[PDB]
């Protein structure tokens, strides 16, 4: 029936973790839609495809880590529906590549906002282990990832459409 | 914005592949709910949890392989919603372990049924490349997986609840 | 009682596989009779003996693979009687060696005809996995084996009886 | 067309060796039916299946060794029909595993009885080479195999049906 | 003078294979004309030259594989004329590189159409071995090749004429 | 768009190189027809097949070297049609092997005559680099190949038909 491990773990904290699992899965799914777009033969931006596919795997790993954490604390994992992401990332004015990177950046900042919410739930329930788990396993990697993608945005704006985007994509491919 | 690779690839086949991606993703998600249940401290069947987690990873890799195939043929990948799986796999008369394994078996047979439909879609559109992709990459591995899981069901019925289930789980844990 | 794996597997397909198991065993047994003849001290064609003994092992391995396949699909293996092969392969006009190779060739073509029958049973029962299993695991190796033995027939006809047969046998021995 | 090697080798002994080849082949075939039964998905005793498959291979290698011996002595090898073995080894009161092992034990004792007759055939024809071939290559290995299988029968009676049988099977699987 | 191997091999299948051999040779020859053009000192696109030269060698290897297959099945190889390809691939609007890569794409799709025709001939003559040979040895490699070249077309359109084309060519050279 | 490398390179020399490219391709094609004949299951001369296959590859490599040379000198490669070779090489009185080796000898001496023509075109046009290219890259290998094949003709005449030809062929196979 009941968890024998659960201790100092509030219903609201359990719920916030189940919510964060769903955020990470949904963002993982959008990254996989981004991979599927740039992997098309008529788009053919293989570095962007690779980067978005690796980002999809990374976010799913975050989701799996939170599932494991939930059970460590004795909460119960509830897996919520995963929403259908858009399929098309065409943007004639910005170029598809810059538009996709700007969307990835907004994806990372949304994830960060959600993580900061989990942290506030932990603090208001006096759960220092949950607060530390979020800080040490997610918050620092999240701001590093935000800065990295913001740098890609800046570089894609600098090189311009056409040859420059293709070249930035080759740099992404071989990193 | 049109595929330059696409040839002899019907919209019928394109949609069946997008449906199969969704089937594999949903089955992967159910396997992750099964992992999350047996990973609970009060269930504590580590072999079952490991088997279902690795099954979840395998089904996700099937989805990603079909995504890449779609783009090879010049179809457009559409990622459909992933439905929320059940969280509870308690069953007093069968025991949780036998019940979960019988559910895994029906998951694999449902996947096989969907795969056989994709193959008939290929045949009816005279798409021998798609037919052979399904046969060579999925259909043989699928009947092997169904037999493996039916063997686990038989072994779980033989050893009985309690000590026997825990012992079967340890064997799974070390496979 | 009943197979839990069996799915899309017709009674006629199960029967055709049990029949093919018996074909492979019977051909394996005739190859072993061929080995036993050329291994006689007064025949003393050690390359032919070796080739026929390895062919006997190969065909028995085919029989064992079909037994395993039957259980993978959830059919029930029925092992039918194995017929007594002839013991003597003397042929004064052709020479024993050429006569035995021509018989091996007819053995391989009979096996091929039986395999093509299994395949037709699979197609008429809409069993694409069985059809692919036969194609990918048997049909290609079978035509390669038929061409190889036909080449031995042609070479044995070319070298002629006596010294030439003994020499061709030495070539077979060291391959 | 006559053997130049044959010496002190009675037709009595030649026929007894051809009979022993047939005994080993029939026992090998029964062991393969036992493999095919325990390899079923609803039986799923992998250790038993492996033991019986390796027993089938061992008995076939005995047949092939006797074929080679026949030709060493200058007898003519005759390969007799191999009879269809039973397919079903279900036994509610003993349990399938104990029943099958007791059948294996009687198979080995029947083989031993046949071997002892071949030895008496050698003795009554003053064929000390044949007698010593039987003693050195078969009779000691045969009593060792009978004792090993009688030990398996005793262990299967001790552990009882259900969990115990599955556990004994796992020990067999890792031997 | 007659094939002893030939079995279940229709005259129409033999002809379709001989036609496919000629298609592979003609495509190989056109690739060699593309190599000879981009290897000119005043064109000097080394990566495209290398790619077209390796494509010519691989298409010739396909022709040789089909020759060997014809003899495995016991048909007779007939080698037909290889027609003269164009020598000039100058295109002012598209640029030579994009024009040549679009031409390569249509050559691969033309080969694919002929392969699918051979497949249909095999199906119509109930030749599952020939159907499987085309599927497993040619059709999958062909769709991968078509996607690769369509990706090259997309990249050549993205980078534009002049510096971009030269840069894409360097990428192709070192891959 | 004109060659910037071309220097002291006469139109007649350019044309003689394009003619020689077509000579090597046609000879290569005939060697492939010889391979396809001796690769038949009812001919089964594996050494002759291997020799003619590698001769075909060698002559095609000569053609490609002449293509590269043409571009080094600034001429334009023109690829002419490749005529259809014979498919049958049966000769009852000589035997197929001796007849085919005598045909290869004629092929090599014809190629030699064409090369000596290219050399005389170079001399008439005071093109010492072309003359030296032909001398050092082709003429010496050509007389060595001619002597090699003449030696094969003499050995095939000496061993006679049947066992001798098969034996010579085995020697060729292991060279
Ligand atoms: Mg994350
Ligand atoms: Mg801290
Ligand atoms: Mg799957
Ligand atoms: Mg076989
Ligand atoms: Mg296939
Ligand atoms: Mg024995
Ligand atoms: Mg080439
Ligand atoms: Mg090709
Ligand atoms: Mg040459
Ligand atoms: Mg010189």
């Amino acid at each position: 029936n009941v968890s024998l491990a659960r201790q100092n773990y509030a219903d609201d904290s359990e719920s916030a973790i189940n919510e964060q699992i769903n955020v990470e899965y949904n963002v993982s799914y959008v990254y996989h839609a981004l991979f599927a777009y740039f992997d098309r033969d008529n788009i053919a931006l293989k570095g962007l495809a690779k980067f978005f596919k690796e980002s999809s795997e990374e976010e799913r790993e975050h989701a799996e880590q939170l599932i494991k954490y939930q059970n460590i604390r004795g909460g119960r994992v509830v897996l919520h529906p995963i929403t259908s992401p858009p399929s098309e990332f065409e943007h004639s004015e910005k170029g598809d590549a810059l538009y996709a990177m700007e969307l990835a950046l907004s994806l990372e900042k949304l994830t960060n906002e959600k993580l900061l919410h989990v942290h506030s739930v932990a603090d208001r329930n006096n759960d220092p282990q949950l607060a530390d788990f979020i800080e040490s396993e997610f918050l620092y990697e999240q701001v590093k990832s935000i800065k990295k993608i913001a740098e890609y945005v800046a570089q894609l704006r600098l090189v311009g459409k056409g040859h420059g985007v293709w070249h930035f994509d080759q740099k992404l491919l071989h990193d």
